[PDB]
């Protein structure tokens, strides 16, 4: 579930997606876990410093003679990450990718966010 | 890992992977959970009433001024698992699809494990 | 009493006061139980993203004939619950209902807060 | 849940209701905490010294793009409570009042149960 | 306070009152110790097979140049007791004494409740 | 039974009696529960700082028809306390009252115990 | 002792005596071990639901230059038991039979605690 | 049951049967609780400083409408103590008494086992 | 020392100064506890919504005969407390005043912080 | 509170009053902390080898616009210290200062308990 | 009590009697201490290997004014003691005394309990 | 051994001596078992409230072929007792018994020890 | 590590660095201990109140005729830091010397930042 | 420490100083371990029934080429006792002796406190 | 600290100063970590087979307007190591390096320890 | 005792004798603390590298009206100490000074024990 943890960045939300984050200099890189999720069943959103990712799984359907005799693949359907970005980001210049069942997320840094460097002597 | 588990079937092997067995009348439905891996990195083998799945997911690359600040996707490469189904399968009629990282398989039973009902006076 | 708790959106204060939050797209939802409570006792306020509601319940008055021979009704009289929100909303245009001891709150989200949608390639 | 408890009154049933009993020398006054539930949704009925009050009320419905992202408010719909009073009651002029989610029952008690003075010598 | 205690026989109420019951052939005595209780303080009430004794004693008062350095006495004002009587009794003939802060309370048995001998051959 | 207990003052003794000890500027005032103890019963002894308080109660005597079938009040007879006081006080002018099973001793200090105030500058 | 025990049926009372009850469609018998009581000590009294049972055996006695050197046997001399039967019994045709220090009541159930049988269709 | 306890005497044996043993100075009697036994049912040998008792109770027989919804009374039908004496008796004189299920014993002492005094100068 | 407290509000320092916060509708009040210290050894300091309090207190100076044989007196010197605030002050039109031992700031919110009421239909 | 403590020397009372003892070869100093009392609320007295110290502070009064939103200020009103020294003073000299809620008693000893020194060969 | 203690030798009986036995090559020898017993009630009586000691100590008698405030002596009246010896004793030949509180038991040994030494080679 | 205990009186020293401790209206009593000890070693001293008691118990002496085989007895020889008494006594009218190991000192109050009585009105 | 430490202030990153924070009226100074790492290896990056410290030390060589016996120095490579200053600091004036493997930064605060001297009255 | 100790004579003070105390019939002695310390640095008062020691022993002064390696000494310099004495003493008659660190006091008793021998009859 | 370690060789001393040791075939190296030590104040000997580091590093300076809020950095000055090394070495030809903050000893081993290969057949 | 202890330099012994080493670069000082022993009872043993320290005290001699009443000292009489030292002595040239119980040992370090210099570049 994930409920709450925080390492100076927040995630939250209900179901199970693992989720990795990258931060270059320039940029943040987002990469979610969606495995049996439909490229059409996915809401991606993001404002400020907070990212939202949506998504639906459509449960395993069987037939009426057929049962599952064994099963470790969770049953839930609606699942969503709010993540609290270490950085602002600018919204309007992301892109996402999704090739099997990973969805990776391109966020350029916002101009407030970029550090810039302190010479030692 | 799921290094050892039987609930009279057995599955062994290394890494994440999630896996539901679905039993009909007729036939043996196996889902795997294969997410970013690619089609052509799956070597898809059985016999009898066994059944071997191979992977390897290419790890995550990033470039030398990016750096990961969190990250849940667990970091092995070569993944596997070792299924012993609960009934003898005819494997030159087996079938398999890749549809977002989620391998389904169709196993027909054999004639010597369909069972015949009985009638009750 | 809720004393303290923090699962990214903070909540504070003294009493029993169960508190619902919901989350649109474009607006916020507070849903607070307030049973016993006048309309004319309820002091509401918020600014910027955080939210106070503040009550106070008249205490169970009983004849002198009349004694209290079972009570699980909380007994304290003033109440109150301070809301740090996910989101910076307008509070000139939050609007409040009270029904059946039911409180609840219709926050719209500022501009600055609505997430924008990033489309996938 | 309440599902027992006996103080020489009896309370059994399921779901969130404090209940507060008072005991006068002519009357019993019981006080029942129902936030967000109509009028017409409570069955109230008595007989001898037992009451049941049976209540429902209406799940939190919300729109496709709301979510609920923090609740404390219980979930269950239909809830109800039997109380066995101390003392028999007349079950004919009993009335009740139903305000801002606190129902209120007055029963008269039966002249069986009215106590009678002892004079100290 | 005795909340409630039950050997087949009930005491419930709130404050410090030791209570001894005697039970006779064609009676019930009951002694309750009330050290510091005027006796027109004490409300004594019975019907069918249950009795009720309520006493209220002043406050211990002290002038403003006396202080409290050493108390064991309790400092509830309000006490009572409700006592389930195993017989039922005829409240119209009982009596009682107040002597030295004790309250002796005689309660004739009903004839319902008076025991029959069985010989035995 | 209160065997020792000391907070600057002594209490000892075997039984059951609540003591309240009242400091003026003054005098000692001592509050001591007996209820069911004869007048006439009582021995009052004082010198210098220790008072002892002796008394004895009468059974409770019943019938042999008669039987104790619940009992809260303590069975022993003979009861005393020894209080060694915080001041040296004037046993030849204390005065005692008896209401109630309620004892109150007015002992009067000592000039050698009576404070002298000291000026703040 | 058995000083409480209820499956809804009541044993109280002090000192040694085992009991059983059997429940015929309609009487109940009660059988109670008193050995070394004389048949003259005891005191048998049934009304409604209720039975009491009263005994007292003789102490142990010895010579001066006899001693108890090894004893089970409880020194008790005043034991009774309280029942509170299943069913309302008719006392007026109750008797009773004492054997090898083995007490044996027969009581008669009332015609309102006989059940009637229900057809199964 | 009393498998075996030793204090310088032994009791060992089957069931419930509580003994006294009282030793005098020319004799030692032997009191054994045996509650519904028949006099004929009792089986009594001693030789040496050993006493066996042996005893069969009949179990409590019910007709097939009756049931036991109660029991404290043990269901074992064969019990027997054997007793390790401290003294040698002579069993030849040796008696026996049975009322009210209580067995007593008479045993003499053989002359080898009683004492003489010693003078104290 | 109050090393790390967070109620919404954070408290941080080391030593000993309890430390009250009052929060009106325009302004907020901070009461701290400073006995022992010097009016002009106080430094105070605020901007934003923090509050820092910093505070020197001699030690208790002895001559060489005198020596300390209790003390519960702490006997740190330097103490200071950093207060992050709920609300944004003006720091310009701050006041404090200092009596007995016990200082009380006066902080006026900002225009940004001061919430605005919500009208309930 | 500090109800008892005795390290050869007493303290006892109620309240929040930490207390240091400085003892010279011919006084005795004691120093309390009294933050927010007036001087004007302190009692002052001592005889013997007894000191007590009692005070009233105002308990901290707020409009009703205000509350506390957070407190570690003791809100207990009458507090009172009784210390018994460990040398006879005279208190017919005693003289005391009170300066940024701290109080300073200076109590000189009698010639009864002024020590003699000892001369070592 | 020293109810049962074995070492190969058995001490059994009641009461606080300390003894010391004292095996020589002839005898044996045994110190009882029984301080505030009189001469003329003890009860010295043996026979083979045991020894049984009674005494009856007068208790502590007081007058009415007077009243035991401490007390380490035990209050028993009947104490005795039984001793299983090492060997067989003469009894017709064993003597006493008593002095201050002490009886000293001389038991000469049969002859068939004198052990006979063993030659080493 | 008795290193310390306190009732409000004071009892110390080494070795097995039990004492118990009588208080008339006039005088203090004091029982001291002295089992073993002869008269010509008792030392007996008393000055204000305080009475010191010493003896020498001569140690059991055995010959060399005698041994020890089993000791309650203690082996210590020089015990002592120091009495804090809880009244000022008279020691020059004090007298002693000593009978069957048992010292009995009888010590007369000093008048001003000896109480008076206060009248109840 | 320091995976995660608030104290208002955040500290999180990989690998051994202690960092001391000293915060004066008009900057921040921030101490890094880095031994073994060159000062061409180090990243040096602030911008608004957070500043990013990366390093990279070359791990200890050795030959293949040498090896490690003993080793407390931890081996990790890559170590960063980014803490979350109190204050909004001017990175383009800030500077950093580097000497004895201690890394000491200066960091001027903005003037948002800087605390205004409040007056006490 | 020895921070406190009460065997009926009490010892407080701070500081390693081991005493022992021997109790004559005229006098008391006190032996006091002070090793290190100079016989100049001692001060020594006693009056009534209490005795204070004083000390200061030099701290172990090294060179800076020198270090301390092990050390088991303790490092407190100034250390006290005060001596509560069972008895009350005359200080002018006094004296002392100081022999390798070893302090010892002879104080003769006063004769108030000299106890008086009572004849045994 | 690392008061003792002992793995067939010891490090002994106190304060922080992690260690590695690395041994050739001809010599020894000794890795030292002492961030913020000067090269003047080191201190480096060795004799025989052990070696000893002593430093002091500058403790660290501020302002008076300057305050440390936060710290890892160990706070003691005087820190050492004596290392008990597994060879004898030649301590005329040690060599040694001190770069950013690590200090690299290089010991030639004697001849007495260079270890002589033995051939395998 | 110190039976045994081991920071690379080893104690052992019996008896109370706390011990300081101090190591200089040319001498090592031994100080330890022996109160109570004269001069010439101490036996000082020196070779190699280990140290031995023999000490007799006279044991606390008293009179036979004079008891010990309380006693921290020590009784052991024969005390040692064996110190392995971390260096190899002169003991040729050592030399030991006595006061006040301390006695202070001077020892000489072998030249094959004094460290040589390593210069670092």
């Amino acid at each position: 579930t994930m409920i709450q943890s925080s390492t100076g960045i927040q995630i939250s939300g209900k179901g199970f997606m693992p989720i990795s984050i990258i931060e270059g200099d320039q940029h943040i890189k987002v990469i979610a876990w969606l495995p049996g999720v439909n490229k059409e069943d996915i809401i991606l959103n993001a404002v400020g410093d907070t990212l939202e990712i949506r998504a639906k799984r459509s449960p395993l359907m069987i037939t009426e003679s057929e049962r599952i005799i064994y099963s470790e693949i969770p049953e839930e359907e609606e699942i969503y990450r709010t993540i609290k970005l270490p950085a602002t980001v600018k919204e309007e210049n992301a892109s996402a990718k999704f090739e099997n069942g990973v969805l990776s997320v391109i966020l350029p840094k916002a101009e407030s966010s970029i550090k810039k460097g302190i010479n030692i002597e």
